[PDB]
């Protein structure tokens, strides 16, 4: 059975010459601070996908991804989303793949929710527009995710990455009752999940009107929110203030193909043990949802997607030996079933 309460962060930003006319994302630039890879032999990842330097628009890729997520008993993909009108994307807008993704998710009884990226000049005004757009265009699709609240009401969910860039007073225009562009008590109401990075964000989130928090980062120690030391405190905080706590767990982290300096935030997978430690840490908070970073953020080495050994003449790749390419899907299934069993007792 699928765990309806387990979400994974999904990316549809990959392109290749066969499907897109060029590489997209695999030819990721090497960043200089907070010179591009040459696919297919040299991609912007420390690992190599079983599907190769694949295209996110290739229907066989999307099919395989939905099968893998069902095999992991993940019920919901949280789709990285940019509005089409921004100049944030190097191809054709990724919003034009959302219908295919919803249809493919539905084949396997998966749901799709939205991870709103930090698009150019995102604010309260264009967030109202984009929330309305997502619910109007996608909200009637049978694979469209809603979360049933304490009061019985089922609402769309929006994860807001780097929410803190926008000041609380501006969020309150959208997220509080009497705000100038309120979605509250409207057909466009939702559960808005803030990214909690720093401990001081707790108060900002309360002033903003958010409905919950998530932590995203797969590195235990990168941020206050991402640190297992703080998850009991964040759960206490969320329970006290009627917020949905969504801890984010990853299987490892390595982004040095794109951020060569960032060795401090590398986390060895310990042949699956890092992931199992983080899953244990999340489950014992008795959270309402758990998120997994990531299905396929290959740049940052957080993926649970199948990876394979690969040798080339110029690039070195990590892999999942001495285990199989599907290790992380198998570990996810084990912990998904434990979470389903324990959550039914809360």
């Amino acid at each position: 059975p699928l765990n309806n309460y387990l979400h994974v962060f999904y990316y549809s930003w990959y392109g290749n010459p066969q499907f897109d006319g060029k590489y997209i994302h695999w030819n990721h630039p090497v960043l200089e601070h907070w010179g591009r890879h040459n696919p297919p032999d040299d991609i912007g990842s420390s690992f190599y996908p079983e599907l190769g330097s694949y295209s996110s628009r290739d229907p066989s890729v999307i099919e395989t991804h939905m099968r893998q997520m069902r095999s992991a008993s993940i019920g919901v993909l949280a789709l990285s989303w940019y509005p089409p009108d921004v100049n944030d994307e190097n191809g054709e807008p990724t919003d034009n793949l959302v219908p295919t993704i919803l249809d493919k998710a539905h084949k396997y009884n998966l749901k799709v929710t939205f991870h709103i990226e930090p698009y150019s000049n995102r604010d309260d005004q264009n967030m109202y527009k984009n929330v309305k757009y997502i619910i109007d265009k996608y909200g009637n699709h049978p694979a469209f995710y809603r979360y049933k609240t304490k009061t019985g009401n089922a609402l769309p969910m929006f994860y807001v990455y780097d929410s803190y860039i926008t000041k609380p007073e501006k969020w309150a225009n959208l997220l509080t009752t009497s705000g100038s562009r309120s979605i509250r008590n409207s057909p466009y109401d939702g559960l808005f999940i803030a990214l909690l990075v720093e401990e001081k964000h707790k108060y900002d989130i309360l002033q903003s009107g958010f409905d919950g928090i998530y932590t995203y980062f797969a590195t235990n120690g990168f941020t206050y929110g991402s640190s297992h030391q703080n998850w009991a405190s964040l759960k206490l905080f969320c329970d006290k203030y009627n917020l949905i706590f969504i801890p984010s767990v990853g299987p490892g982290y390595i982004d040095t193909s794109i951020r060569p300096w960032n060795t401090q935030n590398t986390r060895n997978r310990i042949n699956g043990k890092y992931y199992e430690i983080g899953l244990s840490a999340a489950l014992q908070t008795r959270p309402s949802l758990i998120s997994i970073t990531s299905f396929n953020e290959w740049h940052e080495g957080t993926q649970i997607e199948k990876a394979v050994p690969k040798r080339t003449s110029n690039t070195v790749y990590l892999d999942y030996r001495p285990h199989k390419p599907g290790l992380y899907l198998e570990l996810t299934r084990k912990w998904s079933e434990k979470y389903s069993k324990e959550r039914a007792t809360y």
